[PDB]
């Protein structure tokens, strides 16, 4: 079996990407936040707290196929400090077609205010390592770990657009959806990231420097994260571009024609249009914008969010010893 799902940016700035879900029977239809950076499937519904709803609730009193997981709890919190909990169902779930029966949803009974403030949000569905699922006292599988084998091919491919619709595809690669070939590159699990090596970086028109990057693959997350040496040579190529103490990152003057940035992949290179690193003004009608670019310091690890995986055609290989696949496009 295959799926294939339009994955479409929830506001003008891409902050992040909803796909649409089919949870139960008859189906319930919920926008969810696909995350290679996380490993639960949660959802808004009928049991999270009124006054913390403003979002498509799933139902499970109203589905045929929905089964209590007794005893089983779950608790999350992500990077940015939001959180949810909650009480777990098993229940059929379809993305684009490719349905999975018996899958962990996990249901909200509280949510913290940032996912209340996002009305296009419904939940997340992850797609990181099960080993970072958060029920108890059994973890439970992503959606992904338990379409395997069904799938053609036990792989997803994320094609997230700049400003514009994409797609995530389940059991097969779309030749069509890229140029030239895909470079593999090698995965740790240990963190329970997709998490991997860059081979180095280099900024505009000027030279690739050899340097190893570790950092993740993770499609829940907006920015691009490297480390402040990396960060710093690239703002330096850009002549209004400041760090700013107050509003959090390097800022810009929205007039700028900002450089590329090129990352490697193995022998490969990817490159990232300046246009992408123009995240936007810091509000409406200002003068200045933030960039898409930032450093890693705060948070620890490098993440390779979706300005990176936006100018990219990303290949989640799922075999039993993981890899992920670049290709331009
Ligand atoms: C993995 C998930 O729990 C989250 N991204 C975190 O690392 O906190």
């Amino acid at each position: 079996s295959t799926g294939s799902a339009t994955t479409t940016p929830i506001d003008s700035l891409d902050d992040a990407y909803i796909t649409p879900v089919q949870i139960g029977t008859p189906a319930q239809t919920l926008n969810l936040d696909f995350d290679t950076g996380s490993s639960d499937l949660w959802v808004f519904s009928s049991e999270t707290t009124a006054s913390e709803v403003x979002q498509t609730i799933y139902t499970p009193s109203k589905s045929t196929t929905a089964k209590l997981l007794s005893g089983a709890t779950w608790s999350i919190s992500y990077g940015d400090g939001s959180s949810s909990s909650g009480d777990v169902y098993t229940d059929t779930v379809s993305v684009g077609g490719l349905t999975v029966t018996g899958q962990a949803v996990e249901s909200a009974k509280k949510v913290s205010s940032s996912f209340t403030e996002d009305s296009t949000i419904d939940g997340l569905l992850g797609l990181a390592f099960s080993t970072l699922n958060t029920v108890s006292p059994t973890q439970q599988k992503t959606f992904f770990d338990n379409a395997k084998a069904s799938l053609d091919s036990p792989v997803f491919t994320a094609d997230l657009g700049y400003h514009a619709p994409g797609t995530y595809n389940f059991g097969f690669i779309d030749t069509t959806a890229y140029t030239g070939s895909i470079t593999y590159t090698a995965v740790s699990t240990k963190q329970g990231f997709w998490e991997w090596t860059s081979t180095g970086y280099a900024v505009g028109s000027g030279t690739f420097k050899s340097t190893s990057i570790d950092g993740i693959a993770d499609t829940g997350t907006t920015l691009l994260y490297l480390p402040a040496t990396v960060v710093s040579a690239y703002w330096a190529q850009v002549s209004g571009a400041k760090s700013s103490s107050s509003v959090g990152g390097y800022v810009f003057p929205c007039s700028a024609t900002l450089p590329s940035f090129t990352f490697g992949v193995g022998s490969a290179r990817i490159v990232i249009p300046g246009d992408y690193i123009d995240f936007g003004p810091i509000s409406t009608g200002s003068s200045s914008c933030f960039g898409g670019i930032q450093s890693s310091a705060g948070i620890g690890i490098n993440i390779f969010g979706d300005v990176a995986l936006k100018a990219a055609f990303v290949v989640f290989n799922g075999a039993t010893t993981p890899t992920l696949g670049f290709a331009s496009k």
